[PDB]
């Protein structure tokens, strides 16, 4: 329609605003707050910068090319605007590829979740990406190599009102493979091993870390006695001074009240051995425990850490079916109890662990695993927004004039919106959520 162009213009203007305002907040939160100045966040700034240049130099000039159906900026800016457009995509895919490699080397490292690259060394990697991007995008466009031999393409380059990206079969293969396909193959494969290592990390300590909760300070439990770390009872005495004398005796140093993650893991290993021996000494728990595998053994220990050996022995109907290796039948009995009524979220994970015999119930539940899931969506969003364009671009090489001009522009425009997608996905992390609130005054 006639007035439809005006209506679509307001929609496209809000997209430009969503990309700029969104990415500005990401770059500002990292630079202003010292809290978010990590090695990975330095690449996030580089990723947000590449998305910012899109919404300032590519997206506003790109939207105007549809509103008037022609170019009103000149042949000089037409070549420059196209050069930035490819540069921003080339840098983004390479930065996301670097993050995938960086996260793999941090997860496999003995000092887990800590990047091997230093602040000064990471800044070089950012510059290495932009220089390689400039050599692969700016050079083939400015120093003409993309120009097609056919007359239909020549008419567009000659015209001052035409800025359609007509490319030869040699460049169309090179620009798709080097600036998109090759970094995508590495990004998908390497980050798949990152999720594989997250599944490898799943242990008895990590299971109770989500269920009970690791607490470095001395706290009074549900009963009233002094507890520390993961369900480790210090003393039954109501005096706090008695707990401090036991805490120093259990570790071997002056604690004063606060301990560490590694020392809490050491105390848990002392408690887990006492729990297993407590089950073996028990007349009812011992025959059931012998008929449980390594993963399912941990689900029974999880119950003992919550209520105790006498409490778990009370589940007469549940234990009889667990010993017989009937998982689906015992799951109903375990759900029909006081344990499920008091702690529903905890029981749901434990019962599902008994059902399958896998740690799949504790997927993306840890503080570290949620951060890996967040970065995984950034890689997933860029793929699902750019791949439908790049997969269609190869069809033009196979069959000439098959895909419509409206189809080519729309699929290219899906990747334009992707620049403003990332800041909204960054809101998932609680560290960034506090940074955006204090900056915008909420
Ligand atoms: S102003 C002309 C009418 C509107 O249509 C457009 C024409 C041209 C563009 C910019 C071209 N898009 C580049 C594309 O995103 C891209 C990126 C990266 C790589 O490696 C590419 N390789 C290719 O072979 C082809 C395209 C590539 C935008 C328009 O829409 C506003
Ligand atoms: C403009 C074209 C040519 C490329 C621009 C690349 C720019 C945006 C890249 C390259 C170097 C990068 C910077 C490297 C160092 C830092 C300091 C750090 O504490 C926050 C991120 C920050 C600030 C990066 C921001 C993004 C950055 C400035």
């Amino acid at each position: 329609d006639e007035v439809w162009v005006v209506g679509m213009g307001i929609v496209m203007s809000l997209i430009v605003l969503a990309i700029v305002f969104g990415n500005v907040l990401v770059i500002t939160a990292i630079a202003k707050f010292e809290r978010l100045q990590t090695v990975t966040n330095y690449f996030i700034t580089s990723l947000a910068c590449a998305d910012l240049v899109m919404g300032l130099a590519v997206v506003p000039f790109g939207a105007a090319c549809i509103l008037m159906k022609m170019w009103t900026f000149g042949n000089f800016w037409c070549e420059f605007w196209t050069s930035i457009d490819v540069l921003c995509v080339t840098a983004s895919i390479e930065t996301l590829c670097v993050i995938a490699v960086d996260r793999y080397f941090a997860i496999t490292s003995p000092f887990k979740y800590q990047s091997l690259l230093t602040k000064n060394k990471a800044r070089v990697i950012i510059l290495m990406v932009w220089i390689v991007s400039g050599l692969t995008s700016f050079l083939p466009i400015q120093m003409h190599w993309y120009r097609a031999t056919h007359q239909e393409a020549i008419n567009c380059y000659a015209e001052e009102t035409c800025c359609d990206f007509f490319t030869n079969q040699a460049y169309a293969i090179a620009s798709s493979i080097v600036s998109f396909y090759v970094p995508l193959v590495i990004m998908v494969f390497v980050y798949s091993r990152v999720f594989q290592e997250a599944k490898r990390q799943l242990n008895i300590f990590e299971m109770l870390r989500i269920d009970e909760g690791l607490r470095l300070k001395i706290y009074k439990d549900t009963e009233g006695y002094y507890t520390i770390g993961i369900g480790h009872l210090l003393t039954k005495s109501p005096s706090l001074n008695a707990a401090k004398s036991e805490l120093d005796k259990a570790i071997g140093r002056n604690t004063n009240g606060v301990i560490t993650k590694d020392e809490a893991e050491k105390l848990f290993n002392q408690d887990v051995d006492a729990a297993v021996r407590g089950i073996l000494r028990n007349a009812k728990l011992k025959p059931v425990y012998d008929s449980l595998d390594a993963v399912r053994r941990a689900a029974l220990i999880n119950m003992v850490f919550q209520m105790g050996e006498t409490g778990v022995a009370g589940f007469t109907n549940s234990l009889r079916m667990l010993q017989q290796k009937r998982w689906d039948e015992a799951a109903v009995n375990l759900a029909k109890s006081r344990w499920y009524n008091q702690t529903p979220n905890r029981a749901k994970r434990v019962i599902t662990t008994f059902r399958t015999g896998t740690w799949d119930a504790y997927k993306f539940c840890l503080k570290e695993h949620k951060a890996l899931k967040t970065l995984g969506i950034i890689m997933g969003t860029f793929t699902l927004c750019w791949l439908p364009f790049f997969i269609v671009n190869i069809v033009h090489v196979i069959q000439d004039n098959l895909i419509r001009k409206e189809v080519y522009i729309l699929l290219n425009w899906i990747g334009y919106v992707n620049s403003g997608f990332n800041p909204l996905i960054y809101c998932r992390s609680p560290d960034f959520r506090i940074a955006f609130q204090e900056l915008l005054c909420l």
